């Protein structure tokens, strides 16, 4: 069960969402990004170091934004079977963890972008076209682990796609 000071790292952001990895460390997904801004979280642009592909974006800051925070472990993708959780927040409030199971690691096309993505099984609750960038994360050992944050999902739902680390 994922405690709340993990909910907290779950933050509203453009059209989606994103996740404090770290005190300075944000991610979330290129498309959620807001357009045409100098500042985000009230930093200059300048500030920031931005790396972007595949529909994954991570901000590094120069300060500690969050620095109620730990630091815990980004992976480049999430271990193949493994179930995560989707860490979904809802406009309303309301929290919805997912259970997925996820599979393989891809290059993907999705109206028109390139996503370096991972599919995954949700194991009925499904996502929204409001839910991308929320972390996909798991439990390892007594650490959770957050490996893509999410990108699309097939017509159906039964199948979600989280952006993942080059």
């Amino acid at each position: 069960h994922a405690p709340p000071t993990l909910w907290s790292r779950v933050t509203k952001f453009g059209s989606g969402w994103g996740f404090w990895v770290s005190p300075t460390v944000f991610i979330t997904t290129t498309h959620v990004v807001p357009t045409g801004v100098k500042e985000f979280f009230g930093e200059p642009l300048s500030s920031i170091a931005i790396h972007q592909a595949g529909e994954f974006t991570q901000f590094r800051f120069s300060k500690k934004m969050r620095p109620d925070l730990t630091g815990m472990v980004l992976e480049e993708g999430c271990p193949e079977g493994t179930v995560c959780s989707v860490l979904i927040k809802r406009d309303s409030g309301e929290l919805l963890p997912l259970a997925v199971r996820m599979g393989a690691i891809a290059s993907m096309r999705i109206q028109g972008r390139l996503v370096h993505g991972q599919s995954g099984m949700l194991l009925d609750l499904g996502t929204i076209p409001g839910d991308c960038g929320a972390p996909y994360v798991h439990k390892r050992g007594n650490d959770w682990v957050v490996c893509g944050v999410h990108a699309a999902a097939t017509k159906s739902g039964n199948t979600v796609v989280c952006a993942v680390q080059a």
